[PDB]
C-alpha cells in the first residue's frame, strides 16, 4: 500500500470518518489528471488508493474534502481541502503516509515516508 | 488591507523571508486566476497584496513557494507548494498564517472585524 | 520586549483574547518559579511580560491558561492548559506563539536578532 | 490499551523512533507523582505504558523527550519536552492516542479519544 492517508479531528479528538479523498497526478500537458479517490474509514484511515503498480513516479495532489465534512458536522469551515502537493517515488519507490489534522480555520498535514 | 499573509519557519525558529506568494481567485471556468502575488519581507510578513475594491466575495487560492524556500537554505523538502484554498464570504480583514517544516505545514486564518 | 506571546484560535478563526499566560523560570530545587504573567489583548498578544535585565539564560516554561478560554466560549476542551517549556541561550527577541483547538494545540518559537 | 502515544517527525518525514516518554499523575497533595514511562518503537508508537486497572481518573501529564531526540539527531532544539496535561476517564474509562509531531522549534499535539 504506497499511499495512505489518516485523518483527525482537532476539536472532537477523533478519528475523522467518511472524508473523501481525490488523489489526482499531472499530467505531460501540465494539467491534473484523476489518479484515484476514496474515503476515510471509523478510524480515520484511507487504505487501497493505489497500487505499486499504478503509482508511478509524477507530481500528486491530495485533495482533502475537509469542506463537506464540516458541513456534514454542521460547521462553516473556512478552507475548501487540505492538500499536498508533492514528487513522489523519484529516488525510487516510496510508501508515503499523509497525515491531516483538522479543525474549522485550520489544517496541517504531515508526509511519513519509509523505503 | 483586506488579505495579508505571514510565513513561520519550524526549522529555524524564524519568519519566512523572500517566500514568494502567489494568490488566485477562482473564475467560472473552475480555472485559477492570477490575483496577486509577492515575496515575505524580514518579519515574514506579506502585505499590500490587494485592495477593498478588488478583494470580493468568491474562492481563493494562496500558493506558497515553500520548496524554493528549504532549496534557498540547503534542506531538503517534500512538498511542491503549499496551496491554501478557502471561500471569502460584515466589515472582515483575512490573514493566512503558515508555519514551514520539510516534511509538513500548518495553516490557519485569522479573520477579524 | 524580550519575550511576546501570541496566542490564535483554530476553532474560531480570530486571535485568542483574554488567556491568561504565566511564565516560570526552573530554580535550583528544580521546582518552577513564576517569572511573570497576563492576559492577551485583542491581537492575541501578550506584551511587556519582562524586561531585558530580568530575562537571564535559563529553562523556562510559559503556561497558556486554555482551559479557561475554552471554557468561556462554551466548548469542551481537553487540555488543562498548555505547557511551553524551552531554554533560553547574541542579541535575541523571543516570540512563543501558540494555535489552540479544543483537543490540539501546536506551538512555535520566532527567535529574532 | 488506554494510553497511547504516537511521534513523528516532520523535518525527516519519518516516525521519532527511541522517543522517551514520562507519564506522571498529580497525587492528592498537589505534586506529580510518576506514573509510567517508555520509549517509541520503529513506527513512532509507544504501546504497553498502562493497564485498564492502572488507569484511574486523574489529571495525567506525558512528557516526550524531545530535547534528547534532537540532539541524537546531533541537532540543538528549543523546547525542553513536548507534552499534554489532561483530565483521563473523568466520565469513565476512555482509550487515548497522544500524537506529536515535531520540528527543531515547535511541536504539536492532538488527543484521539475514543469510548
Ligand atoms: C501522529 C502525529 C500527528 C498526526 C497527524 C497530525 C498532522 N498534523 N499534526 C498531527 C494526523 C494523523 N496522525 C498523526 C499521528
Ligand atoms: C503554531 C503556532 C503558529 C501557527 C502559525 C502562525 C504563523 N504566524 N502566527 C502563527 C500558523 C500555523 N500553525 C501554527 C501553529
Ligand atoms: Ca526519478
Ligand atoms: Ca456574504
Ligand atoms: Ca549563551
Ligand atoms: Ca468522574
Amino acid at each position: 500500500c504506497p499511499l495512505m492517508v489518516k485523518v483527525l479531528d482537532a476539536v472532537r479528538g477523533s478519528p475523522a470518518i467518511n472524508v473523501a479523498v481525490h488523489v489526482f497526478r499531472k499530467a505531460a500537458d501540465d494539467t491534473w489528471e484523476p489518479f484515484a479517490s476514496g474515503k476515510t474509514s471509523e478510524p480515520g484511515e484511507l487504505h487501497g488508493l493505489t497500487t505499486e503498480e499504478e503509482f508511478v513516479e509524477g507530481i500528486y495532489k491530495v485533495e482533502i474534502d475537509t469542506k463537506s465534512y464540516w458541513k456534514a458536522l454542521g460547521i462553516s469551515p473556512f478552507h475548501e481541502h487540505a492538500e499536498v502537493v508533492f514528487t513522489a517515488n523519484d529516488s525510487g519507490p516510496r510508501r508515503y503516509t499523509i497525515a491531516a489534522l483538522l479543525s474549522p480555520y485550520s489544517y496541517s498535514t504531515t508526509a511519513v515516508v519509509t523505503n
